[PDB]
């Protein structure tokens, strides 16, 4: 049911995002900007290439990848990371590694909503998204 992730998703709730960003070394001025927008995330597929786009006023980003194939990514906060996206049951797991550390960005569909859990050590952030019509 990978296809249930496809489409356009809008942020409707957040918890611990500011704490998560602080845990990655994102400065207060940038955290303030990042938190005061409700981003849109577009997930699309073309053959075996997936694309994830994030649109806001903090930044626009786009990554393209194949499931299970490591890729280079430069995150919204300017980390150069080694990334991989996998499917673990119903969880779409985006792992970012750099400099001996890591963070996961996990997406799961619960009751039709897309729950994005961001984990960096003990910092855990929940970002709740609703599908656009
Ligand atoms: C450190 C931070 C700026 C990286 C980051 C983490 C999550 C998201 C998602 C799409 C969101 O804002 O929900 C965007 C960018």
């Amino acid at each position: 049911m990978v296809d249930a992730f496809l489409g356009t998703w809008k942020l409707v709730d957040s918890k611990n995002f500011d704490d998560y960003m602080k845990s990655l070394g994102v400065g207060f001025a940038t955290r303030q900007v990042a938190s005061m927008t409700k981003p849109t995330t577009i997930i699309e597929k073309n053959g075996d290439i997936l694309t994830l786009k994030t649109h806001s006023t903090f930044k626009n980003t786009e990554i393209s990848f194949k499931l299970g194939v490591e890729f280079d990514e430069t995150t919204a906060d300017d980390r150069k990371v080694k990334s991989i996206v996998t499917l673990d049951g119903g969880k779409l797991v985006h792992l970012q590694k750099w400099d001996g550390q890591e963070t996961t960005l996990v997406r799961e569909l619960i009751d039709g909503k897309l729950i994005l859990t961001l984990t960096h050590g003990t910092a855990v952030c929940t970002r709740t998204y609703e599908k656009e019509a």
